[PDB]
């Protein structure tokens, strides 16, 4: 992909946000 690295980064950012979010409330 011409932007495979970037999307992987926009998601690395979003996923990182998901986890930093999930950190407090896991089972929810």
């Amino acid at each position: 992909e011409k932007m495979t690295l970037c999307i992987s980064v926009l998601l690395a950012l979003t996923v990182f946000l998901l986890l930093i979010s999930k950190i407090v409330p896991p089972t929810s």
